[PDB]
């Protein structure tokens, strides 16, 4: 059981801002889910063994 | 149970910004999810043996 | 149980803010879920034995 | 079993902030979640023998 | 068992600030859940024999 | 068992605060949960054998 109650006159919501101006790269990289708005609720379950999540910004080889 | 009860009247929110201007390279790396709200809830749950979370900015090799 | 109540005004939130100019590589690198917001909640269970959570910056090989 | 409980007239709160004018490398790590928020909270269970959390700026081989 | 209670007319708050001009190889880790806000609260529960956390700024090999 | 109470007029805090400038490898380490705002709160719970805290500054081999 999860309960949210919200009420609100006046919301100014921002998530994810990214500004690139003159950089050769730039990366933002997000593993799980982005979830974004005046009220903003988020759930997630894993089951079962060896379960792997690997949120990298890059590679080089 | 979890209760979240929440009342605004002016409400201003940034969650992730990130400005890049001459860099080379940057990186803005996250593992989980990303929530952002006047009001924000964030649940998870991981279930059984041996399971790896492996958020890294970068290799180079 | 987790109760949280909250009542507010005015408010104004920033939760992760980054800069970077004339930098070769700057990196920001965050494990775990990344939750803002004027009233702002997080939570996280993990079951089960040898699980691993390895959140790193960079590997130079 | 946790209760909070808040009231605010005027709030300005900042999380994590960052800047980097004309650094080589630089690197913000974090292993945990990372909660902010006017009210803010953050809980974490582990159950299960073994478990390792290993959070770490950067390597060079 | 945990109460906490909270009245506030005027807040700031500063969490984890960190700047950077000419340096080379500037490092901020942390190991733990970096909590922050005009009322901020942070619990953690590890059980099972062995558990580990090794939160470590920089190795050169 | 635990109780906090806490009334503030006007309160301004911060908490982990670093700057540099020409510094070569300037390294900010913290390992447990980091927790600041006008009231603040931290507790952990580790229970089992072996359980081993190894935060470290770096490491040169």
């Amino acid at each position: 059981v999860l309960y949210v109650g919200s009420k609100t006159k006046e919301g100014v919501v921002h998530g994810v801002a990214t500004v690139a101006e003159k950089t050769k790269e730039q990366v933002t990289n997000v593993g799980g889910a982005v979830v974004t708005g005046v009220t903003a609720v988020a759930q997630k379950t894993v089951e079962g063994a060896g379960s792997i999540a690997a949120a990298t910004g890059f590679v080089k080889k």
